[PDB]
């Protein structure tokens, strides 16, 4: 079971984030057990997102993403740029040897962390600037999502789509991805 | 401000019901005051969408039904075709004219007055969809309508 934690910052792209979980949850739909996620927060039960709706989540537990493949940081266009703690947790989580990952403009975050250096990446347009001004060694891909050895990232919705589909694809083959996508689109 | 209310059901359709609120909160970035709304629940301040995401409502209340001008009704695949009080509360508030609407099968709930069988669709002031992407017309239909064709056309170019 591939473990996949996403951690909702405020007015987080909900978009992205539904679309993201569609694609985990239907890859289940026809292969059992496929993937095991959670809706984090770093602080609260609850997170805003850009839509004025509220989805309950676990409160991070520094602990708790020990048995994590995958954390994802998921922002959004109005995502308070903050949440300094993200800088070792990231690191951390780079160093236990996670795979992290980042939706809407959640890459600004790893890029900031230190875990995007040498790694391309995708992200919103708003925040390419001060990503590439705070992390030089990070290459800004000229599309939606990026695929690149451990780092997974999307700049919109649809890339998110693209972005999980690229995570089934390189899991359990072209077969699930191929059949997840006919479900969806 | 038009005035929108969603019943979340257990297992409702989570992209459904996301796109819908879409259109709407777009509309608003385009033209503020242009719409309200607020997601509802039966039961709980807390139901559980078909992605086994759970998302904050309120509780249904008929005193606040009030200011409504449409009302709609989320449903999902594995959502159960029970909830009693949806006669009394429907016929009631189409007792008031009131707009209504269903998403994906929530029309069958719809049935009980007037595969799931019983992509959008808008007859009068009596709204449906059976698809997430029928929801996305279904709302912009409604944009279109009250608002016109020019904000109507620009939120589509937005979402998409
Ligand atoms: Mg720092």
């Amino acid at each position: 079971p591939y473990r996949v934690d996403f951690i909702l910052l405020e007015h987080f792209s909900m978009a992205s984030f539904t679309v993201a979980m569609d694609v985990l949850v239907t890859a289940n739909l026809l292969r059992a057990d496929s993937f095991q996620f959670t809706p984090l927060s770093l602080d609260g039960d609850r997170v805003l997102s850009d839509l004025g709706l509220e989805l309950v989540a676990t409160e991070l537990s520094a602990a708790a993403l020990k048995e994590l493949d995958l954390l994802v940081v998921c922002g959004g266009l109005r995502t308070p740029l903050k949440y300094p703690e993200l800088d070792r947790l990231l690191n951390d989580c780079a160093a236990h040897g996670m795979a992290l990952g980042g939706l809407w403009n959640g890459a600004w975050f790893l890029g900031r962390a230190g875990v995007l250096d040498d790694y391309g990446c995708s992200i919103h347009p708003e925040q390419r600037a001060s990503l590439s001004e705070r992390s030089p060694q990070t290459r800004i891909t000229p599309a939606s999502f990026t695929l690149d050895r451990d780092r997974l990232s999307a700049a919109s919705p649809n890339g998110a789509m693209e972005l999980m589909l690229g995570l089934v694809r390189r899991l359990y083959g072209d077969g699930l991805a191929e059949g997840v996508e006919e479900i969806l689109s």
